[PDB]
């Protein structure tokens, strides 16, 4: 699987992070992310996929270090952690073809897991719409409270 990279982007309070919702298969809420082009840095795919999905340059504030990355069904993705972007911040996708929307959610509101069916008795998972989001969540909550507890 081709490597994805992107960004959890969080505002001043640290209470609130920056997701994006799709179209089609992708027509759920998640973080910006996406695929490398052959011979590109991790920092710079990162950074490109941002900008064209909210209009926001994180080049500038990347630390290289302060990331989570996950690998789900072999393949890797990494999200670089950037704390104290404005609340106010205007975002705007370049890829309306792609992006629906962009929001601020609450941390705290937020799912780190999928509900069952068991009052049904019946297999699996019940849909929900921050799917792509959900695989993050515990992840970031514990490196929050190790960085600035
Ligand atoms: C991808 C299209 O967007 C949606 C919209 C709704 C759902 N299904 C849910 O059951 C749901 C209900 N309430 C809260 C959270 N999820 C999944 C995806």
């Amino acid at each position: 699987g081709v490597p994805t990279y992107g960004a959890i982007i969080l505002d001043e309070t640290l209470e609130n992070v920056l997701l994006v919702q799709g179209y089609l298969a992708k027509s759920g809420w998640g973080f910006p992310k996406g695929k490398v082009n052959k011979e590109e840095a991790p920092h710079d795919c990162a950074a490109r996929e941002v900008f064209e999905e909210t209009g926001f340059d994180i080049k500038d504030y990347i630390c290289k270090d302060d990331y989570i990355e996950l690998r789900i069904n072999d393949q890797l993705a990494r999200l670089y952690i950037i704390p104290g972007i404005p609340k106010d911040t205007k975002f705007n996708p370049k890829t309306r073809r792609e992006i629906r929307n962009i929001e601020w959610f609450s941390i705290e509101k937020l799912p780190c897991h999928r509900n069952d069916m068991t009052p049904k008795s019946k297999l699996g998972l019940a849909p929900n719409k921050f799917f792509m989001a959900i695989p993050f969540i515990r992840p970031l909550r514990d490196w929050l409270s190790r960085r600035f507890g």
